[PDB]
């Protein structure tokens, strides 16, 4: 019903450049934060002598890198735009990828929500002088405003739909998915692009620590430890594609979980310090979206925790979130993912949601670390929750795994939100052994190389992966990009075979050398060229002058290809971007 | 239900510092752009000479001007928080009087949902330095972001709900809008506060002519004009106190008008140049806020457009409401509040909207300024839209008065909204002639004596208003401030005697000055003094003490002295804020 299912999603966080490096780190404990000697810290002259200052930060590896030819950006442009619009931008494209959507595809509505900083874009460089109308002027107001982190989306991709941007402080992922599934249940859109990205200036540099503050004191982050003095502050970005369930199934996409879910509400005139959870209002959000979801406390068996790592604030927030759970919850997981990355401003909630969505996926509990003394204030035993000091099999006595995350802000900001497993995937019918086109594009020749090196990593990785799910993936779900490469083959060995060395070694690279392609074999649809039957699309021979005529530059009819079988979308390697550093040079 | 009545309302514009001021300046057809000489503009030392540079801009008096008492802020915050931060503030403060809902009494929960433009924070100051996490620290960012222009409503006010900000370049007030009636649609919130406000930095200043190019060559804004050449740039503020029709009609509100429906999009990929109608994308727009409404486009007589005042840029947008009203729509009254005021940025959308909901309210319908030759392009007479060129009485052969208001921005934001006239007054049971209390606040006794002088100026102005109507809303509609002035009256005649002068000639005056009140006489209930019997409650010896007490800085319980009768709140004049400017002086 009012479930919205994530088809997709993409991140970077401190130590990860992607999701699936994100939940390794996770899942092994490891921290992600980054310390320095003094001479690495190129700033804060002032301060870096000081006996407070920490040298430790959760850095964003290539916050400056950006590939503007790609989405058909000038260089020139792709110096003007602040860091969070490039690095959103870039999370955008590898969200549509990951949930196997090809824009230009897209037939539906489509609405972003993004959360940014403000106070990023303002330190990257001065802001648009409005003194006069030209088009160079709106070319650097789009560079520089949040109003077009989202707008850019749209346009950049090619989509048509809605974007809307809101600045929530340190809730900021939240408050998007919030709207997103608003915007979703109202039926205004078809999907929804929805996340934050933080990117902190200057980046390479540390902090001042204060007595009795949220930064931490040595740099480690020690959650629900008695010892824990804070922090620390970290960038990152995170994006999911939002889509209603029961379409979700019905177009046979890839889970990862499911929002049950959301709620929003500000502490207003019962405020307290930064960090500090009030236990009514709080509540009344972690309550307020369980109730909206209507899962009761009893079903859920995670709780991702705000967790400062404080033991003032962590008290506020385990009482706060016992309030909201009552007496018969029963027992539950809880953690937080600061301890891995620290606090990572708009993005947070966005970071502890993400490490939620991955458990439930694949029913893992990920340990929470650098926690060695419990907090004895807070009454764990005499809690619903337990702390998961080790990884662990999700394998609850409730029945159902459900989620709930929570992420606290300055200003009074709250939300929680709750998720739920997957649906379980159904019995499929066996594959049928028959030949299948395989394609990748990208804008160059050495980027289609490196799709043939991701692929083919991905496929030692995922063996259990089916092989019509890969082309139905491959061939609907990624954009056609002028330089081409393509295969037809019958097994997933083979499809290792022809990805191996330079390429060159398959059946349609020797027809493309050997002749241009006969368009007066193939018949005009108003989607492309196609075979003249069924049987021709069974036919390696036939397969091979389609495929060689697609990577020529003709446009190919890839959805009657695949018109006889009903294959699932799975999650494939991202794109390649060529990591070219862009920053503006006058300010 | 579904629809959303605006109970209150507050602006600022070019020309008005205040919503009567403005609405009376539409009504006269008069211009609210100021034209400079040289010396007067103190920027711009590059382009003051230059022959394109034109002395005009639409100037928000008093930008600078803050009342940090009222609110509880200090001089360094006041300082500290960025003009658009203090403006809407005080707006918001007179929002709620102009509904009158005291903040401290309110029992349900207040959204706070507004539109801000970041350019102009970036600006006025350096932003906040993260470095450290001290509460000076919290000070600086609690000034400067703009997600804390709705949160700090909600502090200062002492009100509990949500605050969410959105930046959508030149549509920002729909967009507010829009959010705010999701959340009371959806029943997070029980009323909400919306609006968007623009201070542009520098704030005397002109701007640069360019051929073809949306600013105007001679300063002047004429919509819908052969001549025209653009518009001029512009500052303001608007927002509007939103709550269900059927709960407002039940708590006796006063409405102005009802929001029917809104919808937004953006034109994504099918994107235009600035000020450019998409008119495919806009129509859908236009077509899904009058069917969220469950409006026929048949009985929208009234048509507020963008009208930038360029030919090219009106004749899109009228092309594309014409695709949403369809052929058999009929007849439409089409006006453009820019070419009285100029483009107002983040809140010209609203400047719109806020005339729409005065047409609405006063079933009046005000000219379109600086047109002398229509555009022959456009042909009006095969469209339903007459340019308003005169003032008129509005009588719809349709029998309902609705009106459409359009915002277009920049990055491909589109909005509009769907307003219906206000539901018809019930027929009233005749006042009881009987001694009541009426009450007035303010933070010294000098602003006190303005609130008087404003209050039996009101009296000249609203000859029609009931006294019991006027005590109603006065005792639960205001907030108990430390300087108190109270009397006891039993006319209209008899209040105007009182207040006049310096208001010690009342019997609650006299009462004072002789003797305290006797505390023993009351009976204390939960939400203050209360007395002792319903035959009390109409003794005037009774009420005086009462009053007198409540002067003497005890809390009394007005709830129950109105609890036999069922008045209506009204509009009464808003607070005396005493404005001093506020500017930092070290970036
Ligand atoms: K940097
Ligand atoms: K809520």
């Amino acid at each position: 019903p009012g479930d919205v299912a994530i088809i997709g999603a993409s991140c970077r966080f401190p130590g990860a450049r992607n999701k699936e490096q994100y939940w390794d780190n996770l899942l092994h404990g490891r921290e992600g934060v980054t310390f320095y000697a003094k001479d690495e810290i190129e700033v804060d002259e002032t301060l870096i002598n000081s006996p407070a200052y920490v040298r430790a930060t959760g850095a964003l590896d290539g916050y400056d890198e950006f590939d503007p030819a790609v989405f058909g950006v000038s260089d020139r442009m792709a110096a003007a735009m602040t860091p969070e619009h490039r690095v959103f931008l870039e999370a955008s494209w590898e969200v549509m990828e990951d949930a196997s959507y090809d824009p230009e595809r897209v037939r539906g509505e489509v609405g972003v929500y993004a959360s940014t900083n403000p106070q990023s874009a303002a330190l990257y460089s001065s802001p648009p002088d409005w003194v006069s109308a030209g088009p160079e002027v709106m070319d650097r107001s789009n560079a520089w405003l949040p109003d077009t982190i989202t707008s850019n989306v749209l346009y950049y991709l090619g989509l048509t739909g809605e974007a809307v941007t809101v600045t929530a402080v340190c809730s900021g992922f939240h408050y998007a998915v919030h709207l997103a599934c608003q915007s979703l249940l109202l039926g205004q859109t078809d999907m929804a692009i929805a996340g934050g990205v933080m990117v902190r200036l200057p980046q390479r540099r540390g902090y001042l620590w204060e007595e009795g503050r949220i930064l931490s004191r040595d740099g480690h982050c020690r959650p629900f430890d008695a010892n824990g003095t804070g922090s620390v502050l970290a960038s990152g970005v995170a994006v999911v594609l939002l889509k209603p369930l029961p379409q979700a199934v019905a177009d046979r996409d890839h889970i990862y979980a499911t929002v049950k879910g959301t709620a929003i509400n500000n502490n207003g005139i019962s405020a307290m310090a930064y960090g500090l959870a009030q236990p009514e209002r709080l509540s009344a959000c972690i309550a307020g979206a369980m109730q909206a979801g209507d899962v009761a406390p009893e079903t859920v068996s995670m709780y991702e925790a705000n967790g400062f790592g404080m033991p003032i604030t962590d008290s506020l927030e385990v009482h706060a979130a016992h309030l909201a759970f009552g007496k018969q919850s029963g027992t539950c997981s809880i953690g937080a993912v600061k301890g891995n990355i620290g606090h990572a401003g708009v993005v947070a909630g966005g970071s502890g949601a993400v490490k939620a969505a991955f458990a439930l996926y694949h029913r893992s509990l990920p340990p929470t670390i650098n926690l060695t003394e419990l907090n004895e204030e807070i009454d764990f035993p005499r809690t619903p929750f337990v702390p998961q000091l080790e990884p662990a099999a999700w394998q609850p006595e409730c029945g159902i795994r459900r989620a709930g995350i929570t992420a606290l802000g300055g200003g009074g900001y709250n939300a929680h939100l709750v998720l739920e497993e997957p649906p379980r995937p159904v019995e499929r019918e066996p594959e049928n052994r028959r030949p299948r086109i395989v394609t990748l594009s990208a804008l160059d020749d050495a980027a289609v190389s490196r799709q043939r090196a991701a692929l083919s990593s991905w496929l030692a990785e995922h063996s259990d992966a089916r092989l019509d799910d890969i082309a139905y993936s491959l061939n609907l779900g990624r954009k056609a990009l002028p330089s081409r490469w393509a295969a037809v083959i019958s097994t997933r060995d083979e499809l290792l075979e022809v990805l191996s060395g330079d390429g060159k070694s398959g059946r349609v690279s020797r027809f493309g050398q050997e002749r241009r392609a006969d368009l007066a074999r193939f018949r005009r649809t108003e989607d492309g060229l196609a075979l003249g039957s069924g049987d021709e699309m069974r036919d390696v021979q036939a397969l091979t002058e389609l495929a060689a005529a697609w990577v020529q530059g003709e446009r190919v009819n890839f959805e009657v290809l695949h018109a006889d079988e009903r294959s699932h979308r799975i999650s494939l390697p991202n794109y390649p971007f060529a990591r070219r550093r862009f920053w503006r040079t006058d300010w």
